[PDB]
């Protein structure tokens, strides 16, 4: 069972936005792309993370879950040095019950954005 | 329970090719190695991805699942400029049913291969 | 349910050390930090891997599982050429029932450490 919403960038190619197995939602890595203009939103890790989170949120909602039910994320950064500012904006979506996390510096990301996040979540 | 198949490269030392928990298969990242010669097959992203996918296929079969029942993949490229041909070959293992995906360039993979793909798949 | 133990590095901020969902513990990736001092432990891939493994131990223990019941790990190395020494240390924790694995070289890790391991595990 699959996720489609026009409130996050559309799956163009051989994947979906996310997919559900039992109570678990596995989302595709989200990037700082606008679901409206398809452009990269923002020029800073701060702006870009906010976009990524907007995009994740849309996916959780359409799946009938929420930020507070994310059990685990993997954060991909282009520059581990962004980590502090990155963290401040991450924390605006997850404020209370926190997910388990890994955060590493990869070499490149689609479009050389600064941040890509994937999330795994429990259904409400 | 573990998974072993002669049709994917042999698991040497402290891992297995795949492990099942409840209804879920967590397969190890597959590289374009020949289960029969123990060597890297292919000189292009195209050939290499082909072998990765065979390797993965063997494991799913062994595990009582298939590509249509793969829920989430992670595709680690040695070079994101290879993305377009990767994505064309990747598509051919699927039909209308796609998994959630992330795909990133990592700095290096075992034996300097171009592609490594981990899957998580639901058991039929 | 969130996991916390004093015997793994403390969760500074907007993650937790481990999160349970159904029968699954998803632990934050672990680095070679001392829970007592907060510093990097080890200069070699061997000593750092040991520290990581203890941090994992404390978490599995806290959650009421152990190494035998780990389904899948991801090993982020800063240098793939470290693989053999790291594999050997990696072995000392996993006796009989090995998890699936993926191992890739990232550009960079927090604090410029050589190794970070995330684990997924079933509750005894």
């Amino acid at each position: 069972k699959k996720i489609h919403t026009d409130k996050a960038p559309a799956a163009i190619g051989p994947y979906v936005q996310g997919k559900i197995v039992g109570n678990l939602l596995f989302a595709s890595g989200q990037v700082p792309l606008s679901p409206e203009t398809g452009q990269v939103i923002g020029t800073t890790i701060e702006e870009q993370t906010q976009q990524v989170l907007k995009n994740i949120s849309a996916i959780l909602t359409e799946a009938g879950t929420d930020f507070d039910h994310v059990v685990k994320t993997t954060c991909f950064l282009s520059d581990i040095d962004d980590f502090v500012p990155f963290n401040e904006v991450y924390a605006t979506a997850f404020k209370s019950d926190f997910p388990a996390r890994s955060a590493v510096e990869v070499a490149r990301l689609p479009k050389d954005v600064k941040i890509e996040i994937e999330v795994i979540a429990e259904l409400i």
